[PDB]
């Protein structure tokens, strides 16, 4: 009688999730360092706080700090379940980071490793962390960054008499660069684990204090008059993405939007515009050059960080060489600043272009989001998304055609994805939001909008591709790198790319061909030809007159 | 239909027993030390083994050792289940103790803490440890002790010209005293966790090598011509107890007894006799006096150890003061030898008498066991258990009556339990083993046997107690300490001693009265009067003739 049902296991080992979390803390190790993070904190003392104690988390004067962390971890494993063990660790390590930070004399070497350890605590089980702990941790990291006021506020250019006679120390600069970078990365981590909660509970996180604190630290990160640290720019726009993504995908959308003032947005969007109008050039990414025009990713902060691996991690060997590893000390091991830098590969510049192109994709992606938040007209969906986005579209087509085609870099495709993306940021702005596209602001970009749409409608002629035989001879010229990519994907990393059945590689000699069309800047996708057609041709606004329009059409044929 | 059965739990949290074992290792702390054992091993390096590696247990030259222990513990938690995690730890820490030990120059400070950590590993779940690991660990601790050849072999008396001009260092002596004491305690622990296995599997432990190695180390512990360390005498007779206890309570009893040669027993029993004929005197327990007559428990090895808390732990403050606790070192922190010893309480002497009386109870308890092993006659159940046990019975009655009655020590009762026990070691020797009680050896003790039995049969007169009113006036004289004991037991530590229902304290004014009878050396228990009667009166052997017997009976009445 019903001999079908799947039988249970009578000895189900539900794994002790707090033990797995304990083990994930104990062997947490940042990428490039020689020792584990707890094993670094065992080698740190603090000799100006004579006795630290918050809630039975006693630290003696000459005691190792990581001894006290592992004593807390062992002591609170027996007692607490997981969601209490998390916020116990969060508030205890937060109070420790706090009184190491606000002190006149004491070195702050434990602070980066405690922030990274805190990030390991947060993102272990995001379903387990209650969001009031996330609120407390977010407020603590925001006013922790406003403690570290001076890392993101170095001036543009120094004095001419700034004599570089100096010990040329890097270890304190390396400490507070790690503090700022791990802090902004922890802000990104708090908001994605808050993003992963069920969608009825976001109001337990947000209040006025959250948004005012992030407004301050967001003005701090996306700087104007100071040297930009690009490591914090990635996370500081990814946080804005997480905000605009949960505003879309929640139910009580008004009480976020009522909590946000329009000044927050019109301070955010101008800095996003000023980020979007910067240049990406591989030959002087890592060079130090003119400000606020090239996203440059400085030599003196080049390491991975917590979420994503952003550079080549040139300063990861110096994290392990910041402590003496056989000694219990407080001041750092001395790192000379001018030893780094040795010249063999510009490929590092290509992948840093790849990250910066994903950054611009991120910025106009959150443009695409907050079009959909404020579908009705407001202060902020206000026509300058024609000006700045059309400037961006026109120049990233123009110097694509002038400079990039036939340069065999791997970053062509994504760079001709951005234009392919930002036309859509034009298009639904044109189609669904014309009621705020004012008559003067359209004439601020009448050159560049019409020229950018014309470089899509030039591709309806198509006397270039038309076959198969010579297009692969074009991709031997422009797209050999993606041939290497797809052969290494086909022979190693894809399940469907073996014993190819004479329909899966006819798809390949369809899609590599349309890809190399989209790279060669002739024959874009037909859907984008239609979207560019129904802005220029359509009669929502006289971009051109009919005797000016056919002056454009004769330069293709027509 | 059958709404009775107890329902299961659908979310049974079977606790991750290897995680609990991990946490028991990580907060293992010996009694009196300031730091945890892993936290002491984090402060130890080893600078003569340039690189230690056995099976991916890499230790660098200047690295902390406890870093490598906790790296093994975290790495082998994910992989192994519990019975493999145990013997992985056992062989790895054993190889580490080995190559720290066999080295000419290197200090051995890590060795006591690694042995104590190994003991914590063994006795956590004794059902989990497979007994081949116990065999390997027992063989390793036995040849580890024969490495430490010279701790248990200091001479009796030094030269007259042994000038005590010397650094007077104690730290190296404290190290290898801890090594020897923790090693013998680990031998006791291995054999009780082997005792706790199901009784069909003892042959997986024992072979010739086990018994030859313990024969050597047992001759080493119960010394003859060297200064005795009493800490190893307790465990070295408790091991013999565990052996003679499992020989009784197993099924394949012959293949142990065939594996044991009679020379092992007739080397063991002579040393047990020589231990049994020593004296216990509180006024010179802790004094240094004449050898092999007083069990003295020397001042320079007075700490707890692993199983039992044997002294007052005067050398436990010096275990934490053996390392610098803010430093990674190899040589010990210097302990001056003559600072210890400060005189306030002889009560410490009374509880050390209590432990030594339990030691003599242990020795004649294993006499009582191996009567029952060799119920048939052999080399070893051979009539000297009349001589030595009757010497012991007669003197511990004689100087009981001359010296101990009315001395208000807590150790009277157990001291008049020993006589009350050892009569039984007489009695079943007399009744069930007369066929080896040879005619000359009985006349070696004809004085002492008959006098000892007569001091039991003198109690059948009993004109002393006979009531209730004056016997409590006797226990105000001899047994006030047990009145304090039973009042503190009655008001604090016993569930049945409140709202006393006038039958539970009539039992008290029965059993305190028979107890103070048994202390006052008049009116023993009636069963012991019968057992002493049916040796003297019964006609198995002419102890007395009938004209010599009534010469004894007239000195009671009769």
């Amino acid at each position: 009688l019903k001999k079908n049902m799947v039988p249970l296991n009578p000895n189900r080992i539900i794994p002790d999730e707090t033990s797995l979390f304990l083990e994930s803390i104990l062997l947490h190790q940042i990428i490039g360092a020689d020792l584990s993070t707890i094993e670094i904190l065992n080698r740190l003392k603090l000799d100006y706080i004579t006795e630290f104690k918050f809630k039975n988390f006693v630290i003696a004067k000459g005691a190792p700090i990581g001894k006290s962390i592992v004593s807390l971890l062992l002591r609170c494993k027996k007692t607490l379940t997981l969601d209490r063990f998390i916020d116990t660790l969060l508030e205890d390590i937060a109070v420790l980071i706090k009184e190491i930070s606000v002190h006149p004399n004491e070195s702050k070497l434990a602070v980066p490793f405690l922030v990274a350890l805190m990030y390991q605590i947060v993102q272990f089980r995001p379903s387990a962390t209650h969001n009031l702990a996330l609120k407390d941790c977010f407020l603590f990291i925001c006013d922790l960054i406003r403690i570290y006021h001076h890392v993101l506020k170095v001036p543009i250019h120094e004095s001419n008499m700034n004599l570089h006679v100096e010990p040329q120390i890097f270890q304190y600069e390396l400490i507070d660069y790690l503090i700022i970078s791990y802090s902004f990365d922890l802000l990104e981590g708090i908001l994605r684990v808050l993003q992963s909660h069920p969608k009825q509970t976001y109001m337990e996180f947000f209040d006025e204090n959250i948004l005012k604190s992030f407004e301050f630290v967001y003005k701090l990160a996306l700087t104007i008059s100071y040297k930009p640290m690009v490591n914090v720019i990635f996370s500081a726009v990814e946080v804005v993405n997480i905000i605009t993504s949960i505003i879309l995908n929640m139910d009580n959308s008004s009480d976020l939007k009522s909590l946000i003032s329009g000044s927050w947005w019109r301070d955010c969007i101008t800095r996003l515009y000023a980020l979007l109008e910067k240049e990406i050039k591989s030959g002087d990414v890592y060079n130090e050059n003119v400000d606020t025009t090239t996203l440059h990713m400085s030599k003196y902060h080049d390491f991975f960080g917590l979420i994503r691996n952003i550079g080549d991690n040139e300063l990861g060997g110096l994290i392990s060489k910041l402590i003496y590893t056989d000694r219990l000390q407080s001041v750092p091991r001395v790192i000379s600043k001018e030893d780094i830098g040795m010249f063999t590969a510009p490929i590092i510049g290509y992948k840093m272009e790849k990250w910066l192109l994903k950054l611009k994709d991120e910025v106009l992606n959150i443009f695409e989001n907050l079009l959909m938040i404020y579908g009705d007209d407001a202060t902020i969906v206000n026509g300058e998304m024609l000006i700045h986005s059309s400037k961006f579209l026109s120049r990233e087509q123009a110097l694509m055609i002038e400079r990039y085609v036939g340069q065999d870099s791997p970053n062509l495709d994504l760079r001709c994805h951005l234009i392919e993306h930002t036309l859509t940021i034009i298009y639904r702005l044109w189609k669904d939001h014309f009621k705020q596209l004012r008559e003067e602001q359209i004439k601020q970009v009448e050159s560049q909008l019409i020229m950018s749409l014309w470089r899509f409608l030039v591709c309806q002629t198509e006397t270039v591709t038309a076959n198969e035989r010579e297009m692969r001879d074009h991709r031997h010229l422009v797209d050999s790198l993606h041939d290497l990519t797809i052969k290494d994907q086909a022979s190693y990393y894809e399940d469907a790319f073996e014993d190819l059945p004479e329909y899966i590689e006819e798809e390949l000699k369809m899609q590599l061909n349309k890809r190399t069309g989209r790279i060669m800047q002739v024959k874009y996708d037909e859907k984008f030809q239609e979207m560019a057609r129904t802005i220029l041709e359509s009669k929502s606004f006289d971009l051109t007159t009919l005797e000016e329009a056919d002056s454009l059409y004769i330069s293709m044929g027509l």
